């Protein structure tokens, strides 16, 4: 049973801003996932001091990027907090709705598209690349789903039947035809060196041959 939604308007703005607007520097919407990925772990290591049953669903705190060019999906692979259905239904949209507005009007006065993870809205600049994202989620208190968004002012989320990933989430980017570089290992690894050197997790950039 697939459940489909609409964006608040702001995200909906947001994420045609974000598909229309002429900007070359796309490679930034990597940064921003592993960024959100390295909260994301921090998160559930940080609530594991106190109540350390809650690595029992995975200890390894890491993230994996995995590219597939017969699938032309890049992928973020986290084993962090992970994301409730009313994370991915409700209290999402709601939290950006503020740093969507802060971040549309800071471009009117002279901010570009990389100053997005300032905002606290950064996922979203995967359009960039991306025609499509799925993602895949699993929080300790609650079941694996899948949310899923071409854009164009809905999202769908399902309860997800696929391989259970224990804990965190997978950012399925279904990468544009003109985008496909960032498919490819040299590119990948440019982009980590550039803007996610320091990240406190261990990153492995999977390859293909
Ligand atoms: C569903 O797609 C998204 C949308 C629509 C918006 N933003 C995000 C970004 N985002 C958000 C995460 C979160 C959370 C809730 C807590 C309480 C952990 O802050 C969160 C988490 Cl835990 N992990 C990752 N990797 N990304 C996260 C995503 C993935
Ligand atoms: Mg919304």
């Amino acid at each position: 049973e697939v459940e489909t939604f609409a964006f608040q308007a702001e995200i909906a703005q947001l994420m045609s801003l974000i598909i229309n607007t002429f900007y070359s520097n796309k490679e930034i919407f990597l940064r921003e996932l592993i960024s959100n990925s390295s909260d994301a772990l921090d998160k559930i290591r940080y609530e594991s001091l106190t109540d350390p049953s809650k690595l029992d669903s995975g200890k390894e705190l890491h993230i994996n990027l995995i590219p597939n060019k017969q699938d032309r999906t890049l992928t973020i692979v986290d084993t962090g907090i992970g994301m409730t259905k009313a994370d991915l239904i409700n209290n999402l949209g709601t939290i950006a709705k503020s740093g969507t507005k802060a971040f549309m009007e800071a471009l009117q006065a002279g901010a570009d598209i990389s100053m997005i993870g300032q905002f606290g809205v950064g996922f979203y600049s995967a359009y960039l690349v991306a025609e499509k994202v799925t993602v895949i989620t699993k929080h300790n208190d609650d079941e694996q789903y899948a949310w899923e968004s071409s854009a164009g002012g809905s999202f769908t989320v399902r309860t997800d039947t696929g391989e259970p990933m224990g804990r965190g989430t997978k950012v399925i980017l279904h990468l544009k035809e003109d985008q496909t570089e960032y498919l490819e290992e040299r590119r990948i690894k440019e982009i980590v060196k550039k803007h996610s050197q320091f990240i406190g997790y261990p990153i492995t950039l999977f390859v293909e041959k």
